[PDB]
């Protein structure tokens, strides 16, 4: 294990630190061994983990009780493993978000934890010379600033690492604190306008959606995601929450209002795997809404690419495992499943075995949270899938 020998001849740790080491490293190790990452690739991210993450996790977890209320899981876990399956039977692609924190948080220096994420994106761009940090400084001080604004999700800002085989990607997401006067959206839209883009086409489209159309004025945006390349290169993805949850309303959405067209056939399968990794009759009417379930986090949820070099904006949605499936294996073989069907589902056991190494003891086939969202894009005819994953450090207290 590339793990097993690092912690070998690695200098030792704290206790938190350790804790921490020994617990994110074969996480990540046997994600990117599953995924069958080549052996460097495993020992540059678990050196990056351990000098770079690592030390700035804070407190190892003792009991059910999270220390914060960070935005990045449902149980407040600051690391969410995801898990992106690439057609043709080619690897996945593993890729892990963060929220690294620091004692000053809460304070007047810190108040919504930023400082640990920005510090851990300029240690990533000494070492990454690719990186640009340019949107990366426009939209931190418009949506996070000394200017910047009363209501919090509980995070502000976390940081993202792509293993895209062979170079690392970083994304940042902002999650704007909402005021009387200044919601979400009204300042992620105020930054991109801001930001220099050459055309902003799609996101006045998005905005004519959200602003105008039934369905779209039933949306919330909360946050928004950059990638930090060349800002031509760059997505900008507004995620967007709804109480709605009928497939009638996600597919609506799909389309942008029938902006979108040519996706009948990725729709019709979307629709078989959103009742299939919800455990849904098979003859579900798409108007009904899903059972009631009442959480900061529930509902419907998508994003928006408003990227360039696109007139048309595109739409990732999310399934909510967590909150609507029966229990996580369910869900699981629904997602195999339809991949098997397709042709597509080369590492569904190398994928089988990673929920079992994430699960909490007992509890795959019982209970939901291990896997918080399964992200479905339109491709053409077919769909691009991804598999969100949450250790869940407190609510599986080991
Ligand atoms: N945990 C938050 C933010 C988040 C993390 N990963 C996500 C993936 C998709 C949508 C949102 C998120 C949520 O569920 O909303």
């Amino acid at each position: 294990s590339v793990w097993k020998t690092l912690n070998k001849w690695l200098p030792p740790l704290s206790r938190d630190k350790d804790w921490w080491w020994k617990t994110l490293g074969p996480q990540i190790n046997t994600l990117l061994t599953e995924a069958d990452y080549d052996l460097n690739e495993r020992y540059e991210a678990l050196l990056l983990l351990y000098r770079w993450v690592v030390p700035e996790m804070g407190p190892r977890p003792r009991s059910s009780v999270a220390p914060s209320k960070s935005f990045m899981t449902d149980d407040h876990s600051p690391i969410e493993y995801s898990w992106k399956w690439i057609s043709g039977n080619k690897k996945p692609e593993i890729r892990y978000a963060v929220e690294l924190v620091s004692p000053l948080a809460g304070s007047k220096q810190d108040p919504f934890n930023q400082i640990p994420t920005r510090n851990l994106v300029y240690n990533l761009a000494k070492i990454i010379p690719e990186l640009d940090l340019t949107w990366f400084e426009h939209f931190w001080h418009e949506l996070l600033g000394p200017g910047s604004p009363v209501l919090t999700k509980g995070s502000t800002v976390f940081a993202a690492l792509e293993m895209l085989h062979g170079h690392l990607s970083v994304k940042v997401y902002f999650i704007p604190v909402e005021t009387p006067d200044f919601s979400a959206w009204h300042q992620i839209k105020h930054a991109i306008e801001a930001s220099g883009c050459p055309n902003l086409e799609a996101l006045n489209h998005v905005d004519a959606y959200l602003s105008s159309h039934d369905d779209g004025r039933q949306l919330r945006p909360f946050m928004l995601a950059i990638d930090l390349v060349e800002p031509a290169a760059s997505r900008l993805k507004i995620y967007a929450r709804s109480n709605q949850t009928s497939f009638r309303f996600v597919r609506d959405v799909m389309t942008i209002g029938g902006l979108r067209t040519d996706l009948d056939r990725s729709i019709e399968k979307f629709s078989d795997l959103w009742k299939r990794a919800l455990g849904l009759d098979p003859d579900t009417p798409p108007e009904d809404e899903l059972p009631k379930v009442d959480h900061l986090t529930s509902g419907a949820v998508f994003n928006f690419d408003v990227a360039p070099k696109s007139q048309i904006p595109e739409v990732k949605a999310y399934i909510p495992v967590r909150h609507y499936a029966n229990n996580d294996l369910q869900a699981a073989l629904g997602l195999i499943g339809y991949l098997e069907d397709h042709g597509h589902g080369g590492y569904s056991q190398s994928y089988l075995r990673g929920l079992d190494m994430l699960a909490p003891s007992g509890q795959l086939d019982q209970a939901t949270g291990v896997q918080t969202y399964f992200a479905v894009a339109c491709q053409g005819e077919d769909l691009s899938l991804t598999s969100y994953l949450n250790p869940q450090f407190y609510a599986a207290f080991q």
